[PDB]
C-alpha cells in the first residue's frame, strides 16, 4: 500500500507516534517520505546483506528476522514481512523502540539527512487529524 500523506499521519497519530519520545507528528512523517516514499511494500538490500524492510525501512540487521542476515539480531520480534503489511501497527511498534535506544531519530539515515533540521511540520500542513 502507498499512503497518501495526511492518511499516513492519521494512522500514525493512532499509533500513539506524534511527540513520541519527543519526535512531532511531522518528523515521523518526514522520515517515511523519503525511507519508503509512503510504501508499506518498500524493501532495500544493504551492503552488509541486511535488508531494510517497509515504511519506515526498519533494519533486519538488529530489528526483525528475515533468514538470511546470518549474526542478526530481532528486538522486535518479529517476521520482517511484518512490517510490509497494509497495516502499519507492527512498523510503528518496531519504531517506538528503535527510537528509544538511546539515539533517538537518528536511527534513521534519511531522517537524518533529509528532515532533522528542516521545518518538518510542512509535511502534516493541511491534514484534519
Ligand atoms: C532504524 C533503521 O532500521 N534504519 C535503517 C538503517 O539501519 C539503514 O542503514 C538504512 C539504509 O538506507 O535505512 C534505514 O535508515
Ligand atoms: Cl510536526
Ligand atoms: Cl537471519
Ligand atoms: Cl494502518
Ligand atoms: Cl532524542
Ligand atoms: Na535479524
Amino acid at each position: 500500500k502507498v499512503f497518501g500523506r495526511c492518511e499516513l499521519a492519521a494512522a500514525m497519530k493512532r499509533h500513539g507516534l506524534d511527540n513520541y519520545r519527543g519526535y512531532s507528528l511531522g518528523n515521523w512523517v518526514c522520515a517515511a517520505k523519503f525511507e519508503s516514499n509512503f510504501n508499506t511494500q518498500a524493501t532495500n538490500r544493504n551492503t552488509d546483506g541486511s535488508t531494510d524492510y517497509g515504511i519506515l525501512q526498519i533494519n533486519s540487521r538488529w530489528w526483525c528476522n528475515d533468514g538470511r542476515t546470518p549474526g542478526s539480531r530481532n528486538l522486535c520480534n518479529i517476521p520482517c514481512s511484518a512490517l510490509l503489511s497494509s497495516d502499519i501497527t507492527a512498523s510503528v511498534n518496531c519504531a517506538k523502540k528503535i527510537v528509544s535506544d538511546g539515539n533517538g531519530m537518528n536511527a534513521w539515515v534519511a531522517w537524518r539527512n533529509r528532515c532533522k533540521g528542516t521545518d518538518v511540520q510542512a509535511w502534516i500542513r493541511g491534514c484534519r487529524l
